[PDB]
This record gives C-alpha cells, structure tokens and sequence, in this order.
C-alpha cells in the first residue's frame, strides 16, 4: 500500500537543475566531504544537481560536480553517498498544487522529507512533516 498520494509534478530529468528552497531561498548543496546544507550563492559548484527517474515518481538526486547521491540515513540525516543504495531513493511529489517535495522512500511510512531551514541547514527526517514550509522546493533549470 502507498503511504502517500500520487500527485506528480511535471518531471525534469537528465538536465542540470537547482533545488531552490521556498523556505528562505537557499539552494540544496552536496559538499565533497558528503555533508549536505544550503547556500544562496548561485555560483556555488556543488548546488548543481541532476535527477533521474527510477520508477514513476521515484528519483535519485545526484551531484553533477562530485557524482554523489543524496541520501537519508537511519537517523534521518542527509548525506552524500558514493554509490546508489536504498537510502538514495525519494518519492517526488507535487505539493500545494505548485511545489515539489521529496519523501525518503526507505522511511516513507514515517513521513520523512528532504527539508531546508531558513538558516541554510537541512532538517533531520523526524523533524519534518506535511504542512511545513521547509519541505517545499522549486526545481530550477540551469
């Protein structure tokens, strides 16, 4: 059984994009050491990302600069993974008829999202939920 709805955004795959946070304007960043955060510096080399669809509505989110996969670990922390594993799949969904959200597939029952705070730090999975501004993204082509 699905734990979530199936409203999908138009897909934007195999082309470099930025994940823009509607909660403060940071872009999602995967640094070379595997840590994840946000920055408003549009020229940063580590905010360029590429999404690919695994199944309909399931994506990987990959750093174009470093090849790392975004992933969420067992305690809810985002990290950069050298190889694709079960922690790297996200359910890409439309939200409020406009934004994109990314739910951890591994933890989908628990409603753990990719989230960016106004101060540029990312949220731990269990501190996210439907209704939060931190979970809302726009995918901007580069």
């Amino acid at each position: 059984h699905h734990h979530h709805h199936f409203n999908l955004p138009p897909g934007n795959y195999k082309k470099p994009v930025l994940l823009y946070s509607s909660n403060g304007g940071h872009f999602l960043r995967i640094l070379p050491d595997g840590t994840v955060d946000g920055t408003r510096d549009r020229s940063d080399q580590h905010i360029q990302l590429q999404l690919s669809a695994e199944s309909v509505g399931e994506v990987y989110i990959k750093s174009t600069e470093t090849g790392q996969y975004l992933a969420m670990d067992t305690d809810g922390l985002l990290y950069g993974s050298q190889t694709p594993n079960e922690e790297c799949l996200f359910l890409e969904r439309l939200e409020e008829n406009h934004y994109n959200t990314y739910i951890s597939k591994k933890h989908a029952e628990k409603n753990w999202f990719v989230g960016l705070k106004k101060n540029g730090s990312v949220k731990r999975g269990p501190r996210t939920h439907y209704g939060q501004k931190a979970i809302l993204f726009l995918v901007l082509p580069v």
